[PDB]
């Protein structure tokens, strides 16, 4: 017989699809890591050596996109001992995360952009999709090529820049160095076909989002490029966060923080405030920070609580972790399960507990446990 | 019905397939820009929406990989007027080029790596496969990030560094600066999963390859990383290149030079010298000088016609040999898994159709896909 | 017999302990430069080759911590002839100083951070404990590694940064370069486990502490990290100094200046103003600046006047020179005579005149005169 | 009663003490992380709150000092996937390592000295003794402060500089750059009270130690500062290392290499060659490649078992020899004053308990003290 295994044909059939839009019992045919067909009842013989897997009674949805993860590690705020380790592949996949954006935090003395980049590429070769934000809390930005504009333009995996404001660990930037910073990420993004976004690490200062509004006054970076994070870290900052989203911005809630505004409660209050889910993202702030290193569970736990204790549909709870993120970061072929896109799907149960995970066509999670891991796990 | 055109299924059937190694009348199933099947006589209905194409009586081989092109332009060796223009996509796809390695030449004052990088990425978006070499004739090299090792390492499209020796347009580099440069390209390559080569532009100096030998003494960079080009520019130098190839090194012959050693005459003499074709590649140095890419296909033709090379062996220096030197995974060879970079030729080797990563570039010998502003 | 001299056992017994908290006739057993026992009536045989020294009728208290000393020298404001010499070990110890923080002043053209560091280490090897502040009057800061954040983070003996404001010898810094400066010392401190404090050299400008309040408005560095010095150099600056301490800051008075507010009068006015002694430090401004080079006597002379002409208890007068300083600079094992801490103690008379001085277990002052000195004294 | 536990008194009694020089059944009194007494039969009540521990029938020797560890990680010589993780505290303490010297290898693009410095300091806080070498295979060296001399001089944990020669992953360094580098490490060391050594990663080049000899001609850096490593990587080179050791220099053998010259086979041949063990140390190159530290204890064991070295002489290359080369005051030797870095072994040399600066690291052969995130 002729050999067609190169195509890596796979037929996910029988599941109740959520792409994330509620579909019904639909099927998904994969070929070469890409979704090439989405329609109910696809013939199992339609293509050669097709690995047909029956997901009858299962839920099929798009893989998670985590845009706030300390891939190479973080912490260090309480001494060099508090420097957390690098994130393990399996730790992500088992959490549903198929796409991830890495950034740096407080420490940019013992943590470097070239280290984040290399790692970002390790994960890519290992099967998932990884990107990174140049810079860190400190402003001006310590970068790779010498300028933020240049990094976001010429370093492929860089899609924007990070920074901290209204935090006692800030670098104390002025509206000038902050506006210039966001402008370079914008321009560079245009030149390199990247989102060119600016992600602000929100602290607890009373000024809250003030630095941002000042920036909008001092330049012409679209409000759709600024992304405040950890918005649910204190009530008045979350209140302001809602007002921000109202004027067109997209806010980012972190699941790793439970008080004084829980993740689920945050996404819920947003809807109640009339913000389209499209402008609401949920990130994990994974591997940063007993002293304890943050994990990626709270993500799925948000989707669950959203469907179980708030009335969000499965389709809606998925958005802030899928379609919303890919949309804000212009992640082509991601967050959506439509023909053409990548095969980043998760197999779950109707109780929303992950069973299988597919990244670009490969099986990362076979039974809720990773069958694929980092080279030294 | 259900929609499967997302997979862009295409079946090239009934052609005399050379991959380059002469197979028979083989069929090639393509899906998502990938060759997913190669076995004679494949069903025209094996896969759903399959664009089936009848290539009966035609030749099918891998597209050419040209590793010496001044993508953003070159020249300038006689004033700013002599600065050649950038390369047009259709120009490449029509000469049967599906993968190319850009680089800079003498002028590295009005030509910068950031621009080349940009042009390389623009080409990849448009349909073909492009990479680039950092630096230029100048040593030490004007890089993007500060060091050659860092460029090759972290700039995704840099596969090695370029430079110029035994030429009257060099920077008069000394063995140490030279050695260090290559070592950085080599180390960088390992860190970036790049071949980490060092391409040497050869001039007409009596010294010829002496600097490349001098380098071997002062460092440990494998000889499989040192690639001299334009070896066919003067006979005394060509002779040495052959001796260099006999030692395990690879040599690059430029199809844009027709004397004293013509391209074909070059690839030919190597075989006679007893050099596995594996260590011989053919580059165009297109858009240099204004050089064109016609001479690549012409060197194949003439090799099969004027000289007595076979279609398969003639193709090698322009495909598999090149692919194996830069470690361009998935190219220069037609097998399941590799990229659907294909060329449909007549029995007389006259490119009719061209495929790049699945997409059809040349329809009637004339590109049907072009750059944004052609 | 077996040899136990390696332990360097020493029993300070019979004295009236002040740790600085008023204890009674307590004893202090040292071993390996560390205090390993504090309790009344410790048996003299308790450990092997214990050098028992009878401090009967004597006062035992913690060694002085001097956080403002020009170790490599200073001055120069009236020409290169006015460049003062380096501080001598014995000059410090004989003043009670067992721990010291070095900084630079007006001159940062002929005075360098690497020189302060080396010296800071000479003193460490010679028996006492020394630290240093990166930078000088001039802002931005001339540093060791290129950034204030990096110095405070990666150069072990650097614990913060120095600067001058409201002074005719300033570098004329703006709230921006001043806030950024304090933020880097803060972050770097976190990363390297250092206080990460910013010490301001107060001048005589009418604006007084204004630059500081502006800084608090332009960033989120805690007010507990800013330290204004020479606060008693003019009445309205000292007045403001009191208000500052009230809002949470810790002020630093310099004993070397007697008018228009004396050291003792300054520490006293502070108490009278309701400031906890914990937020009041006294430094000497030693070796900076006939033209005369400043000395370290005024320190003890403050403790004395505090107990003799104001009613401060011996225990209280010691705080602003011991427990207060160690607390503000998070000097572990210092300022406190409790088990675990270092053996930096002074032997005095009930009239508060130094007799003996111990630094990390060694005897620096045997009879009010140093029995240990700098390699070239 | 009065509280004296601040001194953390501990008495290790009735063990067969090797310091490493074979003493008899000696007792060791520890106080404040310091060995304050070493004389057979010490009172279990000599000092107040004394944690007395019965080590009857057990061996007691100094903890190992491993001077070749990629603390923050290494590798990367085959893409970013091959970048090894950082070292775990328990991993070290379980292999009997109480003092370690971190360093960087080939990758000095995604691995920086500031991180190593940070990891070194984190280790010291956690219980063990750590130092680091500045630079990497690359020459000139990528430092923290701008110059090697300045790094070794003012960065408190840098004791010298590293680099790579006669290897195919070097930076192709020339005698001048090399010499200058070592001279800076040497001068720096004097200014910082550091050994100021220069550790050379040895490759598989025919040249072998020739660069180290070439260096001796062009400068005056004492030969007691030049330390080559991995000398047991190829026999021709090993032979030279021995000749180098016969001239007063020290050689480092990596326990992570088992052919052509195994570790034991290496330490053994040196003795036969008539080299005082003083000039021979054993390193692991742990977390390199992913390399582990088991081979350190295994090289001791095998030395006492397979070969005919005594327990005392076997330990030397892993303690006193190392300590005496880096001038690590107070380590590698059990005497009053020195640090309480101890290893309780069975008669068959199987680490049972481990002590680092007084604190107990390994209880039942398994660390009972770990890094913050293990």
């Amino acid at each position: 017989m002729i050999d067609y295994t190169a195509a890596g044909f796979t037929l996910l059939q029988g599941a109740h699809l959520y792409a994330p839009e509620d579909r019904g019992i639909c099927d998904v045919l994969v070929a070469n890591g890409k979704i090439i067909a989405v329609a109910s009842n696809i013939p199992s013989d339609i293509v050669p050596n097709c690995t047909v897997v029956d997901l009858s009674g299962q839920i099929l949805c798009p893989g998670f996109i985590d845009q706030h993860v300390h891939l190479i590690g973080g912490g260090g705020e309480a001494g060099p001992t508090t420097r957390t380790p690098e994130v393990a592949l399996s730790r992500l996949t088992e959490a549903g995360v198929t796409s991830v954006v890495g950034l740096l935090g407080t420490d940019s003395i013992s943590r470097h952009p070239e280290s984040l980049l290399a790692k970002t590429r390790a994960l890519n070769e290992e099967g998932i999709s990884a990107w990174m934000l140049t810079g860190a809390y400190h402003v001006p930005s310590r970068t790779i090529t010498g300028s933020v504009e240049k990094d976001v333009a010429i370093i492929d995996r860089v899609i924007g820049v990070k920074c901290a404001i209204s935090d006692h660990r800030s670098a104390a930037p002025d509206v000038y160095h902050l506006a210039n910073m966001a402008a370079e990420s914008r321009v560079g993004g245009l030149l390199g076909g990247k989102p060119g976004v600016t992600v602000f690490h929100m602290g607890d200062s009373k000024k809250a989002l003030q630095p941002i509004y000042d920036l909008l006054e001092n330049c012409d970076v679209p409000i759709s490029k600024l992304l405040p994070t950890h918005v649910n870290r204190n009530v008045p900052l979350f209140e302001q966060a809602l007002e921000f989203a109202r004027k067109g911005g997209t806010i980012d809630i972190t699941s790793s923080i439970d008080e004084p505004v829980a993740p689920a409660e945050g996404i819920a209050r947003a809807v109640q405030a009339g913000i389209p889910l499209a402008r609401v993202t949920l990130s994990s702030d994974g591997n940063g920070s007993h002293i304890g290193v943050a994990g990626f569970e709270t993500l799925l736990e948000t989707v669950q609580v959203l469907v179980k204790d708030y009335d969000f549909s499965i389709s809606d709870a998925l958005r802030p972790l899928t379609s919303s993120v890919a949309g804000f970061l212009n992640l082509t072929g991601k967050g959506e399960i439509l023909p053409g896109n990548d095969a980043d799907l998760l197999v779950m149960t109707p109780e929303l507990r992950i069973e299988q995970v597919y990244a670009r066509g490969k099986l990362m999670v076979k039974d809720g446990k990773a069958c694929v891991k980092g080279t030294f796990e």
